[PDB]
């Protein structure tokens, strides 16, 4: 009853310039390949926490595909591969402080070839899934078909917004989506999509940052999303939900055990239209920020798959995202459950109710 | 006794966004890979014209190498590959109107790993080569090591200046070098590099008659020749190329179709190019070199060879890649005749 992950496998090109990138010209720097794609990163993170996901995606029969699959240890039954498909490539240029200065995504293969017809071959996997995660590299039609199959079996759906542009694909499926995980910029675009208007604009205290984002969050909840997680980079994450967050969504494995013992379900005092809490992250030595949000998703889905409640699960997601930033890859080579559970407790014990 | 090409194999990444790139996020667009590296491009043109070159270079045992080598169908014997080497990549992000908005080049592996020590492994190939082509991605020590092995066997050396910056590496090897192929800016940098003072100023504004551009550049050209360079080919983009030499330019290689159609002490000649609908300009110069080296390799004189080089570069600009998928030798010999019959003596 594995979680099912649907979306892009992408070959990332990461260009870290040694000096400030200058318009019109090339500067020296470090340029590397890394396995990427939001759905792939999530699946990867889940796997490394000891849960086996089922990946549905598409790849070429080309060089970049060979790179992505070199260390692939998951099933490939769900991956559509054909000679006429061009493996997706993302090109990132960072600034000197590790933020994306410019990024271009060539993900045509996912929009054109990762179709409802392809996804429906795996109707069984989806209906029996503990949870379905779809990323926004999917076409609207692929998203709709996916979410409906999930709903028909009341399988909870996680929508990953991917980027400011693609996040607006929440629009055609919001009533089917259980959880979304945007950053501040994607949240705004998603709210504008669901209002069918450019009402909200992009951009300090945690409290003011929440008050700032609250209307946007409400637009998402009013349109049927049950849980909104807003990731705030080095400031952690907001958890907002329709009603009690624990009550918004085989026997447990080891991830459950350690975390269940130290992140007690009886930690928080005591339903409400808007529930909001802030989760801190942990001091980290940053090597590469890219993909941390994806590991937050994977860590959260892993914990949920293993039976943890949502609040305990997000604490693990944040621990996982910390491990990810402290690595030079999108997803760490490995996870130390020692540090993961320890950090999760740190995050969990530091969490604060917002509307008090 | 194949020509030996030593230099960079680089993976070019071209990212063309559908909307204005926004910081903090990715926008949809097209991202393309293309085989690059000046010396690799040169070998590529040589091979596609039917001459088999020998490549000496360096790559990682990594992902970009895997992609880069997907269509490589030459020997790998001369290529140093190690797990600790990061394959060179140049990554460009364009704006919506097709000009470069941001670029990063990580091509240090060539200088750090393509060492004299590696190059000396192929002393046999270099000494028996009909021609040695080195690009300026090589470290100075690597350039010196390469050029000395050639000179000692009187193998002619072609130096590709690569860029305004790297063109300055000519300074310690100029006496070993037979031919250089700078564009207008690289020529200026090379002359300032060899000169006692930075006398020459770069081009800034209105374009000049070709005979007036030669007089402008002639002192710089003289600096190179006086420092031991035998032949200076200055490429002039849409205006073709200048060929200047010590003594008569009708020089062949000491070795033993176009010849069918192109009938055979400071000399200067202008070679016109051919009207072309440009698709991507980048790397055309590398095919001028490869086309010329191919022709020289097949026994043509320099004047016939440069005409082919210009034909080859015209085909290059009319393609989306650095080097065309193939060469239609029908069309090349045809363009070559045009260029050759169009060549003009200045001095
Ligand atoms: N500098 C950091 N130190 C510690 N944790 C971080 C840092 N940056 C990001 N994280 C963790 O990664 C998560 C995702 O970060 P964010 O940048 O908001 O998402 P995205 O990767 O989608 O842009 C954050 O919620 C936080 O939990
Ligand atoms: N518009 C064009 N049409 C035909 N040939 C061209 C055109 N532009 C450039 N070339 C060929 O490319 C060669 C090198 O171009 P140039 O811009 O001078 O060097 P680089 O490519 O090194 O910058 C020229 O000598 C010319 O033969
Ligand atoms: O349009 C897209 N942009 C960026 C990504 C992925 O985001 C990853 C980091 O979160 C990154 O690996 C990139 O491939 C994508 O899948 N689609
Ligand atoms: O430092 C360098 N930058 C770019 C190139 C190559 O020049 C090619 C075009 O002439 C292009 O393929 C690029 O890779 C190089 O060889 N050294
Ligand atoms: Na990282
Ligand atoms: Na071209």
């Amino acid at each position: 009853m594995e979680p099912v992950i649907i979306g892009a496998l992408i070959l990332d090109v990461h260009a870290k310039p040694s000096t400030t990138p200058i318009s019109g010209t090339t500067v020296p720097g470090q340029v590397l390949f890394a396995p990427g794609g939001v759905a792939r990163n999530v699946a990867d993170c889940i796997f490394k926490l000891g849960i086996t996901p089922f990946m549905i995606g598409t790849l070429g029969l080309d060089g970049p595909a060979n790179v992505l699959l070199k260390e692939w240890k998951l099933s490939m039954k769900g991956i559509l591969r054909r000679e006429d498909i061009s493996t997706p490539i993302v090109s990132l240029v960072y600034d000197t402080n590790g933020e994306v200065a410019a990024g271009v995504a060539g993900v045509d293969a996912v929009e054109n070839f990762l179709t409802p017809e392809w996804i429906q071959r795996f109707e069984y996997n989806i209906s029996s899934a503990r949870l379905l995660m779809v990323d926004a590299n999917l076409s609207s039609l692929a998203l709709e078909a996916s979410c409906k199959l999930a709903a028909e079996s009341s399988v909870p759906v996680w929508f990953e917004p991917v980027s400011v542009t693609k996040s607006q694909r929440i629009a055609s499926i919001a009533k089917y989506v259980t959880i979304v995980s945007p950053n501040q910029d994607e949240l705004i675009a998603m709210a504008n999509a669901l209002c069918a208007k450019n009402l909200f604009h992009p951009f300090l205290s945690i409290e003011d940052m929440f008050r700032a984002l609250k209307p946007a969050i409400l637009v998402l909840l009013k349109n049927g999303v049950k849980v909104v997680i807003v990731t705030l980079g080095s400031n952690g994450a907001l958890l907002c939900s329709k009603g009690n967050p624990k009550k918004a969504l085989l026997r447990s494995g080891e991830v459950f055990k350690r975390v269940q013992s130290v992140c007690s379900p009886n930690r928080f005092s005591e339903s409400p239209s808007l529930f909001a809490m802030h989760f801190p992250t942990i001091p980290a030595k940053v090597k590469k920020l890219t993909g941390a949000g994806d590991c937050l998703v994977g860590g959260t889905v892993a914990s949920l798959s293993d039976g943890l409640d949502l609040i305990q699960s997000l604490a693990v997601g944040i621990a996982s995202a910390k491990a990810a930033v402290e690595s030079d890859d999108n997803v760490p080579p490995e996870f130390k459950l020692d540090l993961i559970s320890g950090d999760a407790e740190l995050v969990y014990n530091g969490a604060k109710m917002l509307m008090v």
